């Protein structure tokens, strides 16, 4: 048998307690004699669960009264082509900065939908970083403004968000939502894939501005309109029910370990002991962002070469280690540190990295 | 004391779950959850594969077939299907026998030219119209079809013969009830939470030359072929959904495939549909005898005050879900595969005593 670090990029670890609870209860949820999984989304069991975990999320991260909760179908990646099929309009632009492929990605959907714009990009830069906020070339009529708050294959992260009042601040924080503390209130809509730190993959949270998105859009699809998820309160269709109540029984375990302020200060703690190893490797292990645009969520690193980041990677993988290996788009290492990685997978993998180095 | 009838999401096997249940911290001995692992780990990718494999021998999917899963629910096949093959001077023709139809007609519209082959609606949607009915345009883009109207308790006993144009079926509700002659249609698509699993995955199976090809000015995520390109593996799929949609086909694999399932379900209707058929006319189904769907029964009492009376004693006995949908009312008692046979003998029950304290 061997250990088990997970530092899976999403899919990811969980909390034992979230999975203990659901394993425990699968088969008869809340004196129901069904599984959450058997209940319909139209009946009252299903309901408090699917309000449960909005009303969670709402006091975690403090989201005020006029945002609304929205739990979708398709990944964040969907949500690249829906929010400009719904605020893209002709005449406007929708606006981005570039800081990494997935913002790329964001930016490739906006560009068959109408016209964009790059307000800034450190593409030039290889994206080791966050571009300063004075460099962002804004438009009279951007439709929004779009980033990407945590760059999971580059390792990157905005270390706190730019003050716009122009138009409506758009955030793909898939590998970043909840892992600290967030105003809400400097954005117009958020997003994320679950499966990075609220939960399994399956669902897609989205935090709108009600009245900046619960208008119908003229000819799109009903299910790709926003409205149609605000006004139905995310039950339109047919939810990933499973998946909402596992994002309920993550939340509440966050929620149990002190909320927000906690886990950013345990995710600051298991950044600090893999980036620490990797500036007092002496050039062993180089990390690719930029020390003031590190990510907490997502540490990359790489060896001097190719044939030592192999020995490296199948050295972890012989010992427990499992995801290490960076994006298939980038290679070398990435260790991803998301809220529910404990911080002796951080200690393990300190470990590993030293006994690597010495016996190279 | 409990009897699962409800419509979606439902009753799910007793293996299948207790199987998830006791591997949910420890899948294949990988000491973490299959909720855990990477879509781009070896550990899943086999669960991807053998959900797929186990469809395609289940349904004995040719193999000139592919099998996708994906999220969205059937609701987003409704506009993802015409997007793909609606094209400029081409029509999107649909077959009218329910709710669902309608819907699926509704999202065509929005994206190009339709018609009518037939429908039912002025027939209160009570039977599926004959197929020499139908009206076939030689530009037809698709004809698609709705095999089991949930809603409204009716079902396709078998499926035309179409091919000026690919045939389309929307069959959430009935998929895997029975065998299927696959190569009759050009796409079939399912949400998982009627009879496959649980909600969070469509199951879409497409004729993969029809949908190969990149379709000009679609979304990525909307593309068929992005989907067929990368195994459903593009972006991160609802790994959970397919792990449990794997052991959902091997339970039904288990007890003798496509025809056990079918007997078990033929069967367990039986007794349901006799009742109705000999309360003298205390129970009415809704569907025309010749129509009337396996899956889902659909019925009314005399007037609305017995069908109140009725679903307060369902309730109150503990049958959960036997309220009809919102939008017709009445009752329906959903019969997917694993809803057992002695649920449906307790509806029996509960049918007959009612009728008697009247
Ligand atoms: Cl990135
Ligand atoms: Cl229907
Ligand atoms: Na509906
Ligand atoms: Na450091
Ligand atoms: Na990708």
């Amino acid at each position: 048998v061997k250990q088990v670090f997970n530092f899976n990029a999403g899919p990811s670890a969980l909390p034992k307690p979230a999975l203990e609870r659901a394993q425990k209860e699968l088969l008869n949820f809340n004196d129901t004699q069904m599984s959450v999984m058997e209940l319909s989304h139209r009946s009252q069991s299903y309901e408090e669960v699917h309000e449960q975990a909005q009303n969670l999320l709402r006091e975690l991260l403090q989201i005020p009264n006029d945002y609304q909760i929205l739990f979708l179908q398709g990944g964040a990646s969907l949500q690249f082509t829906m929010l400009p099929m719904n605020l893209l309009t002709k005449g406007t632009i929708g606006n981005y900065v570039l800081t990494g492929s997935w913002s790329e990605k964001a930016l490739k959907e906006a560009k068959l939908l109408g016209e964009t714009h790059i307000a800034a990009s450190t593409k030039a830069n290889s994206y080791q970083s966050i571009p300063d906020f004075s460099e962002f070339q804004l438009n009279e009529n951007d439709a929004y403004l779009h980033i990407t708050s945590n760059n999971t294959i580059y390792g990157t992260q905005y270390q706190n968000f730019p003050e716009i009042n122009h138009a409506p601040l758009i955030a793909d924080m898939s590998s970043d939502i909840l892992s600290r503390p967030l105003k809400v209130n400097q954005f117009g809509m958020i997003y994320a894939g679950a499966q990075k730190n609220l939960g399994p993959s399956g669902v897609t949270v989205v935090i709108v501005k009600k009245d900046l998105l619960n208008t119908k859009v003229e000819q799109v699809p009903t299910m790709l309109q926003y409205a149609t998820h605000i006004k139905s309160d995310s039950l339109y269709n047919t939810p990933p029910t499973f998946s909402i109540y596992m994002l309920r029984n993550v939340l509440d375990w966050i929620k149990d370990l002190g909320g927000a302020e906690a886990i950013a200060k345990q995710n600051e703690e298991k950044a600090k002991i893999i980036y620490d190893t990797i500036d007092e490797s002496n050039g062993f292990y180089v990390g690719h962002a930029e020390k003031g645009s590190r990510s907490l969520m997502n540490v990359t690193f790489n060896l001097r070469n190719e044939e030592l980041n192999q020995q490296f990677l199948a050295k972890a993988k012989e010992q427990g280690f499992v995801g290490l290996n960076g994006h298939r788009s980038v290679g070398g290492c990435r260790a991803s540190i998301y809220n529910a990685v404990p911080i002796d997978a951080c200690i393990a993998l300190r470990e590993l990295m030293i006994q690597f180095k010495e016996n190279a």
